[PDB]
């Protein structure tokens, strides 16, 4: 009529702390309509390389947005979801209703630059205002880079140094007022023509189905802004008592792999939860009070032990900004070049399918296919197992596998973690037994084998004495507990002692040739390695 503004969701799937959205609503007073839009373009929101679980999480999130738009506006406002190429969709939408601006939350990773530039140039041509707002990260990543002399901080501690110089991150914006916004009704033939969904589709609509095995699902996950805010409330409630008490109870501090769909990692990845609101509610809770206690070596004062997790996120995000080669070794200036073994299909598949014969490794890989989430310590162990503390396969194969199956799976965060863990050759402790022995670790994290039997069901009738190391069973025990090694449960696809010695050697031989390391992404020190691996030291 008088025209419309598009708020275009890719990430930033939420109504709170949404600068791009307030900007789309900035013209309510002039009768400018609002069009909420999501486009399945075969890449957006992590949809080029995606499994069932994350696709389910994304759909949940879109439904929740639509539901909220509907709730606020007595049903007048809907999320329009298309399938196709955005420039093509947007040019023709313009034809139907004059777009005055198209607002997005900045997608900062280089993999989005092409997509976003096609719309930039489209907006220039059609004289549409192209409004881009930084909101997925705590700081504008360029700010951090220009502050560090034009290169991203390559260590956590150097990143902290930089954002200390910059100052605390922006607070979240106000909440959008939707009750008085106008929405548009489009010609039905346009809607059919541009493949606008009538109802949200299911993963199968995109030819995405059940995983490399399917139904080990013990816990499940609701995507969406609503669930995010519920989880944050629970988190804050728990912190509140800890704060009042002045400390964590010994078991709140323990890695619990038998626990939650209580993580907000996927919510943060899709932006159902604003990272600034998370930051600032933790800050406000701990504001102005000195504590003494600590959590896993990290002080509690100021909530540093939690805000610090958000910094790790920001730190990998920031490193990737100007590096379209961030997800590979060859050509990546911030990744040590390491002489990995050449791709070995059998070893790789065995790893993906959880068929390595190392119970904890298999349980974790299988949990990843089933539910799409692993505790930080299981991610650690299967990553070292794949790379420097086992198979000596390159970390790229791991990254690629995680990016498909993780409910979170940020491109930058996941690659960052893969490089950090696997390629930091100067970090001697990183090759220690406390990190490369999945058996010792499995005894710490899962003493009774309950987790293991949960996801490696063939070891179910195996008793506690043997569950972590079933190959220690004699022939008679193997037959009695219905589990022959080489039939029911595979043999260890490698000799770990030998593998580890060979690999530690390549690291030594690696350091001594370079002598002085080029700047690469790495642990700031040995203490940080302790924290990162949740080491009992
Ligand atoms: C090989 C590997 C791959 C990983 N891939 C991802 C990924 O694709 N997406 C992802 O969000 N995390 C990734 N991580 C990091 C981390 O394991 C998860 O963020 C963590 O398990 C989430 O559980 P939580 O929310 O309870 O973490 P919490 O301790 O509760 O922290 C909360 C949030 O802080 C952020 N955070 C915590 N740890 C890290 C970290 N090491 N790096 C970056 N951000 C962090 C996350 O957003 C996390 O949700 C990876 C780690 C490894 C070792
Ligand atoms: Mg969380």
């Amino acid at each position: 009529t008088r025209g419309a503004n598009v708020i275009w969701f890719r990430h930033g799937l939420r109504l709170h702390d949404n600068p791009a959205l307030l900007a789309a609503l900035a013209d309510k007073d002039q009768g400018i309509a609002l069009i909420p839009v999501f486009i399945f373009d075969g890449e957006s929101a992590g949809t080029k390389n995606v499994g069932y679980n994350r696709m389910r999480f994304l759909l949940d999130s879109l439904q929740d947005i639509d539901d909220q738009l509907q709730a606020a506006t007595d049903g007048r406002g809907r999320l329009l979801v298309f399938e196709g190429e955005p420039a093509y969709i947007f040019r023709r939408l313009h034809e139907q209703v004059r777009l005055h601006r198209i607002c997005i939350e900045q997608d900062c990773e280089p993999i989005w630059n092409e997509r976003d530039e096609s719309i930039r140039s489209l907006c220039r041509e059609l004289n549409i205002d192209f409004v881009e707002k930084v909101s997925h990260t705590l700081w504008d990543p360029q700010l951090v880079i220009e502050t560090n002399g034009g290169i991203p901080p390559l260590t956590y501690q150097m990143f902290l140094h930089t954002v200390q110089i910059i100052g605390l991150p922006p607070r979240p914006t106000a909440d959008a007022r939707l009750e008085d916004a106008t929405f548009v009704e489009l010609d039905p033939e346009f809607c059919r023509s541009l493949k606008l969904f009538e109802q949200l589709p299911t993963p199968e609509h995109f030819n995405v189905y059940g995983d490399n095995m399917g139904f080990l699902a013990k816990i499940n996950w609701r995507g969406g802004e609503t669930q995010a805010l519920l989880l944050l409330d629970e988190r804050l409630k728990v912190e509140q008592h800890a704060f009042e008490r002045g400390f964590y109870l010994p078991n709140q501090a323990l890695p619990n792999i038998h626990d939650s769909p209580k993580s907000m990692s996927a919510h943060l990845r899709f932006g159902c939860l604003s990272v600034r609101r998370f930051y600032w509610s933790v800050h406000d809770l701990f504001k102005n009070v000195q504590l003494r206690a600590c959590v896993r070596g990290v002080q509690m004062t100021g909530g540093a032990h939690i805000t610090g997790q958000l910094i790790w996120r920001e730190y990998f995000y920031t490193m990737s900004v100007n590096n379209p080669n961030y997800d590979r070794m060859e050509g990546n200036d911030i990744c040590l070049s390491i002489p990995w073994a050449k791709p070995n299909e059998n070893l790789l598949q065995s790893w993906r399918l959880g068929q390595t014969g190392f119970p904890l490794i298999d349980g974790a890989m299988r949990q990843l296919l089933a539910e799409g989430w692993l505790h930080h310590t299981l991610r650690n162990t299967v990553a070292t197992f794949l790379t420097r503390g086992g198979l000596w396969q390159s970390w790229e194969h791991g990254l690629q596998h995680f990016l498909k199956y993780l409910l979170d799976a940020d491109w930058s965060v996941c690659a960052g973690n893969w490089m950090w863990v696997s390629s930091s050759a100067f970090e001697r402790l990183l090759d220690s037994s406390l990190v490369t022995c999945p058996v010792a670790l499995a005894k710490r994290l899962d003493p009774d084998g309950t987790y293991i039997k949960q996801y490696v069901p063939e070891l179910m009738n195996v008793p506690k004495e043997f569950v972590h190391e079933p190959w220690r069973m004699s022939a008679e025990q193997q037959e009695q507990y219905e589990c022959l090694i080489g039939v029911h449960y595979p043999e260890r696809i490698i000799d770990l002692s030998m593998a580890v010695k060979r690999n530690m050697l390549a690291m030594k031989s690696l350091r001594n040739s370079l002598i002085t390391p080029p700047p690469h992404c790495r642990p700031s020190n040995e203490e940080e390695v302790r924290q990162f691996f949740w080491l009992a030291d």
